[PDB]
């Protein structure tokens, strides 16, 4: 039984730059840094997942055929409540707001509790208090060609993610 969710990840070349940006941009006490390894976008949070629900909500995943599509960030901000620093998009490409929603209509048709999407890439975890958020780097842009079901784990005192199975994009 492990804690699973579907993302989409990001090319190395393109982590380096939100990094160096994340500490050009943030001092140490602005929050804890995501690793630059751990840098992704959640499609659909499963939580604890049975072996048995698994494999159906994998083999539900492989009726995906959705297109490729670019993302390109272009937003930035921070939510207090969930004290989280974020990248993202103002506009989230059409393609990927049809992928979240067909996976967490899977989901939510498994039993596996949801909620409304939004798609954002954590650079900050406890981020308490409110800091100046500059616009992202220029032409952080790249084309998404698979999405991946993760394991979450957490030991010791550090989230460990670990790839399951990934799922090609058409183009």
């Amino acid at each position: 039984p492990q804690r699973l969710f579907f993302a989409i990840d990001l090319p190395a070349e393109i982590r380096e730059q939100i990094i160096h940006w994340r500490a050009t941009h943030f001092p140490p006490e602005a929050g804890r840094p995501v690793a630059a390894d751990n840098l992704h976008l959640t499609l659909a949070f499963l939580g604890e997942v049975s072996a048995e629900k698994e494999k159906a909500l994998s083999l539900l995943a492989g009726r995906i055929r959705q297109p490729g599509f670019t993302l390109t960030l272009d937003d930035a901000g921070q939510w207090l409540r969930s004290r989280v620093v974020w990248l993202g998009m103002r506009q989230p490409p059409r393609g990927l707001i049809q992928l979240a929603n067909m996976l967490r209509s899977q989901a939510a048709r498994s039993g596996c509790f949801q909620s409304p999407f939004h798609p954002h890439i954590t650079l900050l975890r406890d981020a308490s208090e409110a800091v100046t958020i500059p616009p992202p780097g220029f032409n952080w842009s790249y084309a998404v060609t698979e999405f991946t079901l993760y394991a979450s784990s957490f030991a010791r005192g550090r989230t460990r993610y670990t790839p399951l199975k990934r799922w090609a994009l058409t183009q």
